[PDB]
């Protein structure tokens, strides 16, 4: 196909859940076991093939530490999509993700597509957040949910592609 679309996407979530790892896996096909905490935000782009459309993603990978919370609006303000990420081995991170979801639903664009990533799914032997519970939460709040693993690549390309498919392309 010859159609070309571009969308702004932002990732939000508690520090250490794997936001930078998810983006690097999607964008560069890389995974760094020793990835350092982000300062403020990092920016990356990736283009994918979606049927007859070439979709370019402008991605804002925000720093999750609470001291950067006040900068969040700068990154999600004009976002057409967001991925709120939590760590399936950390219930605290899951609760924090729900609060990010609430903030987006109240302050970001009203038509924003919000996906929920239950990351570090490769660490299921240390699971603290039930898959079905997370699925129910996501269903009740109209969020696109998938458990993912930046480490193995499980559902990484899939969650970004699922978002691309749901964004307006006429
Ligand atoms: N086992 C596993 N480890 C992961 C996964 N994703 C990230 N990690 C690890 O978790 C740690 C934190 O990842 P990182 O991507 O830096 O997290 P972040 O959400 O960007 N942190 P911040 O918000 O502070 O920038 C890293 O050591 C990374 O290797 C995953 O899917 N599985
Ligand atoms: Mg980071």
């Amino acid at each position: 196909g010859n159609k070309i679309c571009q969308f702004k996407l932002v990732l939000l979530g508690e520090s250490k859940v794997g936001k930078s790892s998810l983006v690097l896996r999607f964008v560069k096909g890389q995974f760094h076991e020793f990835q350092e905490s982000t300062i403020g935000a990092a920016f990356l782009t990736q283009t994918v093939c979606l049927d007859d459309t070439t979709v370019k993603f402008e991605i804002w990978d925000t720093a999750g530490q609470e001291r950067y919370h006040s900068l969040a609006p700068m990154y999600y303000r004009g976002a057409q999509a967001a991925i709120v990420v939590y760590d399936i081995t950390n219930e605290e991170s899951f609760a924090r993700a729900k609060n990010w979801v609430k903030e987006l639903q109240r302050q970001a664009s009203p038509n924003i597509v919000i996906a929920l990533s239950g990351n570090k799914a490769d660490l299921a032997n240390k699971r603290a957040v039930d898959f079905q519970e997370a699925q129910s939460y996501a269903d009740d709040n109209s969020l696109l949910f998938m458990e993912t693993s930046a480490k193995t690549s499980m559902n990484v390309n899939e969650i970004f592609m699922a978002i691309a498919k749901k964004l307006p392309k006429n």
